[PDB]
């Protein structure tokens, strides 16, 4: 199909970032065992503060838009963007040994599952319900792209440095 009849294109778009969230999220479990069944969690855990701080930064974009019209609208999209800022404060907090690749693996995909919500919507609407949407995931799916390629890189580096 050509594109998926043509409405398709933020599902499809936000898809390349899902390649990049789950990678790393596979190799957080990848590099746990680099280390060893314990100690490994400060190699995710440093990283993960990053990744989760970041997406406040990420998420902040699209509630920023809110704040100057599409606010009518985002109303429904805030209660999503703020999902986000609930799923990072508990993203990284759980250290019981297992919470830390569970919660990242889960923190991750949220934002891709998350984004999936709207990414859809642009079926119904097409035409403008990704105009306003465009300008804030487009920037936040590059920031917090940005994000995940730092974070799989200390793990893809950590477990790539020893080798074998």
């Amino acid at each position: 199909r050509p594109d998926a009849a043509g409405h398709v294109n933020i599902a499809e778009a936000v898809q390349q970032l899902n390649h990049t969230i789950v990678n790393a999220a596979h190799e957080l479990h990848e590099t746990l065992g680099l280390p060893t069944p314990d100690e490994a969690l400060n190699l995710l855990t440093e990283q993960a503060n990053a990744f989760k701080t970041k997406i406040a930064e990420v998420t902040t974009s699209l509630k920023q838009e809110a704040e100057k019209h599409q606010g009518s609208v985002a109303e429904q999209l805030n209660a999503f963007a703020r999902n986000l800022n609930n799923s990072i404060h508990d993203a990284a907090t759980s250290l019981n040994l297992q919470d830390q690749l569970n919660s990242l693996q889960s923190a991750l995909t949220n934002v891709g599952h998350q984004w999936q919500d709207i990414a859809t919507k642009t079926q119904a609407s097409a035409q403008e319900a990704w105009a306003p949407v465009q300008s804030a995931l487009q920037e936040a799916a590059e920031k917090t792209k940005e994000a995940a390629a730092n974070l799989q890189n200390s793990i893809q580096s950590a477990v790539q440095k020893p080798a074998n």
